[PDB]
């Protein structure tokens, strides 16, 4: 209890950021006091609350949270946080009415006593911001901001930094979103995580680690990226034993580390662990739930794959049931919650539960994973909510960066996903020693230009069906989606797609392959685009439902609009 305090409680003082700010936008206070309390992250301790009303009644119950301010510095290939001045409470908060609101702050600590501040208040203006991300009302395999425009995620998995840490993210996050990309995720655990909150104790929360968290994010809104954040992973509760880089013996969940459980299936439902899981959900809503570039809150990576000694399906499930509930109910902007598998198919039993918004796929698969990608599409609308392919990359223990320098794997996937009904891009890894090196970014940037201006929540879009090629040289093949005004197509390659030896690819416009037909009525304007420079390449109308393909080396992507 490095951070006990043993005095009367009391308010020393306030400071409050702005007085006025924009929808959306981040207020935040910063509270000084004296108590008495052994751990400021236990709110049965000493419990922080900030009360907001805005000029409609809607009341607003925030947690507030303890924290320390650091300065940032590199010794030579690390980071290094020098911490400045005594630590304190604060309160994050984000107005989602313009108008005014008023607030105070109420304090209690473990003696009972209570002591709340005068009532102030704050004006909010009108802001560019969309708002938080949401279920599509209008098509449940998408999702939307509270503007109502689409929220198409485009971007690849960004879980942690080197030794350099948020320096890192200096470099990556600016190449990612010029390059068309607003998403990454990010890993709070295991305890070696960049971000890690539970770095040497599940009751005490790493303040380092959540300053570095709180640096990406604010670079993420500067940049509008959005972040999915995944509390913990598999690793935790995996022995050495049992390989695929167990955590167990080292995880401060572990009585050996000072945590509360003597084998990680008691993690589903010791009383302890419970209490001090729900304190940390509060902890993460306190300090991060304020901001709209919180996508979304997953509560594992690949549960299923913890120690088989250790998973037991109902009790998983209604662990993430009442996790669910517990967050949904202290979450004021009720961010998006979800959870993963490492079993691509995933788990019916959880992926069904009405507390998580949206379902994902993991899938690390070396041959025709296209058809792979989309079989399990077509499998997961029967949850009829949004599916996100996480992760993904092929069955190459790690050597796709050797095996396929160009990208070519990530390229394949991500045309795949997003024209076969996925919310957006398969998820790739690899982010630090492939996407980032290779500099393979222009991938993402030539599919963004080619979907971005179409609203996917409008176009009752449908997995195509009913074609017919007429191609003699080759075997080509079409993933596809049909829409009430625009048809997508991307055709490769069933012979080239799976190479990855050779350089980028051409195409010859002047040149005739082939034709597909297709059930629709014309007359149509077709788009011919080319993935790769992420250019359109020839343009043409047609008076039939007969569109040709101009010769192509590996992969190619068709726009057609009914007229």
């Amino acid at each position: 209890s490095r951070y006990k305090d043993n005095r009367p409680l009391n308010i020393l003082g306030i400071d409050i950021s702005k007085m006025e700010l924009g929808r959306y936008n981040l207020f935040e206070v910063s509270i000084f006091l004296q108590g008495s309390y052994l751990n400021p992250f236990d709110p049965q301790e000493i419990d922080v609350e900030g009360i907001f009303e805005d000029q409609y009644g809607n009341q607003y119950r925030v947690p507030g949270f303890f924290y320390q301010e650091y300065k940032r510095e590199l010794k030579n290939d690390y980071e290094y946080l020098v911490p400045v001045g005594d630590p304190y409470f604060k309160i994050r908060f984000s107005p989602i009415n313009i108008g005014s609101y008023k607030f105070f702050i109420k304090v209690k600590d473990k003696t009972g006593r209570e002591v709340s501040s005068d009532k102030y208040t704050i004006y909010v203006k009108e802001s560019e911001k969309p708002g938080y991300i949401r279920v599509s009302e209008k098509n449940w395999r998408y999702f939307k901001f509270d503007n109502g425009r689409q929220f198409l995620p485009i971007g690849a998995n960004i879980c942690w930094a080197t030794s350099k840490g948020t320096y890192d993210y200096d470099v990556w996050l600016p190449k990612c979103a010029e390059n068309g990309g607003n998403y990454f995720r990010v890993w709070l655990g295991p305890s070696w995580a960049t971000f890690a909150l539970e770095r040497e104790s599940v009751k005490e929360y790493d303040l380092k680690n959540a300053w570095k968290l709180d640096y990406v994010l604010n670079l993420a809104e500067k940049l509008n990226m959005y972040i999915m954040f995944c509390f913990d992973s598999y690793n935790e509760l995996r022995y050495q034993k049992e390989g695929a880089y167990p955590y167990w013996e080292h995880t401060p969940h572990y009585e050996k580390n000072g945590g509360p459980l003597k084998e990680p299936k008691d993690f589903w439902t010791n009383n302890e662990m419970i209490k001090y899981y729900k304190n940390k959900l509060r902890y993460i809503v306190a300090r991060y739930g304020y901001s709209t570039n919180v996508f979304a809150w997953e509560f594992w990576n690949q549960v299923d794959i913890i120690s088989p000694t250790a998973f037991v399906i109902g009790e998983v499930k209604k662990w993430h049931e009442d996790m669910a509930k517990y967050l949904n109910s202290i979450d004021p902007w009720k961010h998006l919650i979800t959870t993963s598998f490492a079993f691509s198919p995933g788990k019916p039993e959880i992926d069904s539960i009405s507390g998580l918004n949206f379902v994902q796929t993991h899938i690390y698969k070396s041959n025709r994973y296209i058809d792979a990608l989309l079989s399990l599409i077509a499998y997961k609308e029967k949850y009829r909510k949004p599916h996100l392919v996480g992760e993904f990359g092929l069955d190459a223990g790690g050597n796709d960066l050797w095996v396929d320098p160009n990208g070519y794997v990530i390229h394949n996937a991500i045309w795949t996903t997003i024209l076969s009904g996925a919310s957006g891009t398969a998820m790739s890894w690899w982010w630090d020693n492939h996407i980032h090196p290779n500099n393979l970014y222009f991938h993402y940037r030539a599919l963004a230009d080619f979907v971005k201006d179409i609203n996917f929540l409008e176009e009752k879009f449908e997995r195509l069906t009913n074609y017919k090629f007429n191609v003699y040289n080759r075997e080509i093949k079409v993933i596809g989606l049909q829409g009430k005004k625009y048809i997508l197509l991307w055709l490769y390659n069933a012979k080239e797609a799976y190479q990855y030896k050779k350089d980028i690819p051409n195409m010859d416009s002047s040149k005739f392959l082939g034709s597909i037909e297709l059930l629709i009525k014309p007359p149509i304007k077709v788009i011919y685009y080319d993935t790769y420079r992420g250019e359109k390449i020839k343009e043409l109308d047609l008076d039939k439902n007969v569109i040709p393909i101009i010769e192509f080396e590996r992969d190619l992507a068709i726009k057609i609009e009914l007229l």
